[PDB]
């Protein structure tokens, strides 16, 4: 891909992580949450070369 | 209602408010318990207008 970095956007809104213990088994629990969002706001600003390519 | 206060009781037992980590969610969970009785111990002492009303 090729752009221009203002052509697209990205937001972290939330990002945490918390411990906790197992309600059902003598265990430590990690737990994390990842909050975000972004778009293409001007997309004649990126160009993709093999843009079906999976 | 014409009452007079001997005529009735009421027992506040617990009245409890307790915050916790969720389990299932990234979430606060709030919660309360109120535990309570109440009788007329005298049921002449009690007058009541309109007491079928709704």
């Amino acid at each position: 891909v090729a752009f221009h970095p203002s052509a697209a956007a990205y937001v972290s809104q939330i990002d945490t992580v918390e411990a906790l213990r197992d309600q059902d088994s003598f265990s430590d629990r990690i737990r994390a949450l990842h909050v975000y969002g972004g778009k293409v706001v001007r997309p004649t600003g990126v160009v993709v070369f093999n843009k079906t390519g999976s």
